[PDB]
């Protein structure tokens, strides 16, 4: 796609520390910028729409690329259309924003420049954030993570997409997502089917693969850090099926492991650690801080802290790993213990060790769950399964909970924030700011 501009593209500014090892952090100067499936998809010399509730114009878009030529991205109103705003170091995204038509939050990244996304090295780094989850309730997830997507967007690769990061083109994750309108500057109108219940979605005969790092996905209930390999490291097409992920039949379509290593403490046993008010460690009324350190081994570490108290990651127990680090120990249990082999048929932290060698770009989200409610984060799941099956229980949201038209007509006012965000070598991101 190309770029329009009837709409004005501001970027809301954001701020983050990278730090060093020498103990000091110096304040850096980025800018947010939304997924272009948000946008406004129009024809490039009228207002005419390409896309529009979940269907694309047959004229417009009669194949990928005829489409591609004839339709570009425009601008972002990211306060009044989106609900997002930023503050200094600060942001924050609404679930719910009400223009001309209904909004549900947003995914957005940390861009380096406004036509560039940041990249990060995680590996032998650590990152650390502030998060308020108080106005998340079950069924809703204000998500950090990482992806291994190009900083460009994909406009050196497919010449055809020069709307490039600006306008928030080239995602891609470990669920090689098939709901994404423009993948590779390519339309993906070819294959279209309109979603069930989402009026603005459906999904196409291609998805958009990479590798993911889930550092943070959660609600005021749980909370879970989840790596998933590709066989592909970076951002890869797929065709149909062969995607699999959410958007496919057979959620094992080879190249990426949608399941991944999850880690949510609450699926281990430890049900005391993390929810709202004085009777849990972490009390997701008030803000929190959350560390993730990537080791050169290919492990993870993690530790909290509120209120100037310090909390590793919980110990868990789980077959013969015993332990609070996220290694190839933990993983391998927990396959045995929970089931599946989608991690290590996709190679495990050591295939996943290649991501966060490389460059990785911030992404920060909130958003309900067509397919499954977030069930598999803070409820049980399969929903048939009851606390005898092991890893079913993840939180203690109802089996009822997250059907994506009640949360948004009930919850409309919920909302997460993002803030304080440092980056540096492990051991250096509790020093002062700059
Ligand atoms: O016409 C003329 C006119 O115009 C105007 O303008 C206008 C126009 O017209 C129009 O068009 C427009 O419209 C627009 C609007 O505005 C807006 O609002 C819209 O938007 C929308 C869109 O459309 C859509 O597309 C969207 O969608 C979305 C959805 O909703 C959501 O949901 C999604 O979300 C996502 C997110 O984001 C992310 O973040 C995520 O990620 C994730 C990943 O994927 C994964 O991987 C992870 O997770 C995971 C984990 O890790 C694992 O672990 C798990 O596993 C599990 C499993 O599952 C189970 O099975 C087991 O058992 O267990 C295990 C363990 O636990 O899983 C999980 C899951 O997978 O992580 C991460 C993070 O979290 O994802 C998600 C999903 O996908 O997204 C999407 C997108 O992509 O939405 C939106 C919002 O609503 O749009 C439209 C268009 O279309 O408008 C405009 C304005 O108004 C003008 O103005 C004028 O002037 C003219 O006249
Ligand atoms: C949960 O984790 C906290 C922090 O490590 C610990 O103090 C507490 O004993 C744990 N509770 C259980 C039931 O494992
Ligand atoms: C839940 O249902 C699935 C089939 O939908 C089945 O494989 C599984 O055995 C069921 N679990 C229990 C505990 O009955
Ligand atoms: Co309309
Ligand atoms: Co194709
Ligand atoms: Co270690």
């Amino acid at each position: 796609q190309s770029a329009c501009t009837l709409q004005s593209e501001t970027h809301p500014p954001l701020t983050w520390q990278k730090c060093s090892s020498g103990g000091t952090c110096t304040q850096q100067t980025g800018s947010v910028v939304i997924d272009a499936n948000w946008r406004w998809t129009h024809a490039t010399n009228s207002s005419t729409n390409c896309y529009d509730g979940n269907t694309w114009s047959s004229t417009l878009c009669p194949d990928n690329e005829t489409c591609a030529k004839n339709c570009c991205l425009d601008g972002a109103a990211y306060a009044s259309t989106y609900g997002v705003t930023t503050s200094g170091n600060s942001l924050s995204i609404d679930f719910v924003t009400q223009s001309a038509q209904k909004n549900v939050g947003a995914r957005l990244y940390l861009m380096a420049s406004d036509t560039t996304y940041q990249e990060f090295t995680l590996l032998g780094n650590e990152f650390s954030f502030d998060v308020d989850v108080s106005q998340l309730p079950c069924g809703l997830n204000g998500a950090l993570y990482f992806v291994s997507m190009d900083a460009d967007g994909g406009v050196s690769k497919y010449p055809t997409n020069t709307a490039g990061a600006k306008y928030g083109t080239g995602y891609c994750d470990s669920q090689c997502p098939r709901d994404l309108k423009f993948i590779n500057g390519q339309a993906n109108v070819e294959g279209w089917e309109p979603s069930s219940n989402n009026a603005n979605t459906g999904i196409g005969g291609h998805g958009s693969c990479c590798s993911e790092m889930d550092i943070w996905q959660a609600n005021s209930i749980s909370e879970a850090l989840t790596p998933h390999p590709c066989t592909t490291v970076g951002q890869e097409i797929c065709e149909g099926d062969g995607c699999g992920g959410t958007y496919s039949d057979n959620r094992y379509g080879g190249t990426c492991d949608p399941d991944g290593c999850d880690w949510n403490p609450y699926r281990l046993g430890n049900t005391s650690f993390y929810g709202p008010g004085s009777s849990f460690t972490l009390d997701t009324t008030k803000k929190l801080t959350v560390v993730t350190q990537f080791e050169t081994s290919g492990a993870i570490n993690r530790y909290y802290v509120q209120n100037g108290v310090t909390f590793q990651q919980p110990n868990a127990e789980l077959g013969s790993y015993s332990g609070n680090e996220l290694n190839d120990d933990y993983c391998t249990a927990e396959e045995a213990e929970f089931g599946g082999s989608s991690f290590s048929d996709k190679g495990g932290l050591t295939q996943f060790k290649k991501a966060t060698s490389g460059g990785m770009v911030l992404v920060m989200s909130l958003w309900d769950d067509y397919y499954a409610n977030m069930l598999w984060l803070d409820s049980t799941y399969p929903t048939n399964e009851t606390s005898s099956t092991p890893g079913a229980v993840r939180g203690s949201c109802s089996t009822s909970s997250g059907v994506p038209a009640q949360v948004e007509s009930q919850s409309p006012n919920a909302k997460v924030t993002f803030s304080n965000i440092k980056f540096g070598p492990i051991g250096s991101t509790g020093n002062p700011s700059g």
